[PDB]
């Protein structure tokens, strides 16, 4: 006296097995603990049911002849102004329309089979105020949208959890990027001005650098006597780091060499080599100390932790 057959959405519709007065086979369902009726001249399953919630929200499922997709809106009590839209197809791809309290568009959500997925948003005009677009690989797209239709923010994020989100200003410049890499260091540059040039912080464990931008390159910068170390980020991302001393005495005055194979930098005093300083793909620093008569290195490199011992490395 019931076939239940399995809907789209993850919903079930129960259908008399024949006719009863008229020839329609009868159709209820439950759907968010509300009951729906409806009548259909198809055994399927196929067909309209409808119902009424608490708070008077007309409900209507109607189920494609096929079997191949439903669709759900609640109404309101006229049965015209939208509340919610949702249609759902077999191979489980979606859509989620919610509406405003006079029925227009205000977000709607697209999930696919794949798990990708839309989310988009809408202001008091109808204008998309923010878009989310999320791929199957968890990498997405984050973009907010200002007053005048140009971009607010944007945040990308990719598969391995890194991160680039840029602010733009008033005059469609950006005014702050904040990086975070997949290793979670991170990079704020902040009061970036027209020419691309701002303020530069480097936040890694246990310490932060500082120091400038250019639309060039990166500049993060230590200090300690006349000893200026320069940590130098391309626009590929890639480190290079060099030393200036302006000590008066050639006796203790440092220098340095870089070696771009291992990120390493070699300081030297009075002809003897003194210690490397190792940039790490891991975005870390240790520092190795070389012998009395600076021509081989001894123990084991030790990991810098704060900005105190790189200023000690430089003394």
């Amino acid at each position: 006296n019931s076939v239940s057959v399995d809907l789209p959405g993850s919903m079930k519709v129960l259908v008399s097995k024949s006719s009863n007065a008229d020839g329609k086979y009868d159709l209820i369902a439950t759907v968010d603990a509300l009951e729906l009726s409806g009548t259909s001249d198809k055994n399927n399953g196929s067909g309209v049911l409808e119902g009424v919630k608490a708070d008077a929200s007309k409900v209507k499922l109607t189920i494609s002849d096929d079997l191949g997709q439903t669709t759900l809106e609640v109404f309101k009590s006229d049965g015209s102004t939208l509340v919610s839209k949702k249609v759902t197809s077999k191979d489980k791809s979606s859509t989620h329309e919610k509406f405003n309290e006079k029925g227009e568009l205000s977000e709607k959500h697209i999930t696919r089979a794949d798990k990708s997925s839309t989310h988009e948003k809408f202001n008091e005009k109808g204008e998309l105020s923010e878009k989310h677009i999320t791929r199957a690989d968890k990498s997405s797209t984050h973009e907010k949208f200002n007053e005048k239709g140009e971009l607010s923010e944007k945040h990308i994020t990719r598969a391995d959890k890194s991160s680039t989100h840029e602010k733009f200003n008033e005059k469609g410049e950006v005014s702050e990027k904040h990086i975070t890499r997949a290793d979670g260091t991170r990079l704020e540059y902040t009061g970036i001005k027209s020419d691309g040039s701002g303020k530069a912080k480097e936040v890694l464990k246990g310490y932060v650098l500082e120091g400038t931008l250019t639309a060039e390159k990166t500049t993060l910068v230590v200090k300690e006597g006349t000893v200026t170390l320069s940590k130098n980020i391309s626009k590929s991302g890639e480190v290079s780091v060099e030393l200036n001393d302006t000590d008066s005495s050639a006796a203790t005055k440092k220098t340095a060499a870089w070696n771009s194979g291992t990120s390493t930098l070699t300081i030297t005093v009075n002809s003897k080599k003194t210690k490397d300083l190792v940039f790490t793909s891991s975005n870390t620093i240790t520092v190795q100390q070389y012998d009395s008569n600076g021509t081989s290195l001894e123990g084991s490199a030790v990991e810098i932790t704060k900005l105190d011992e790189i200023k000690n490395a430089l003394k």
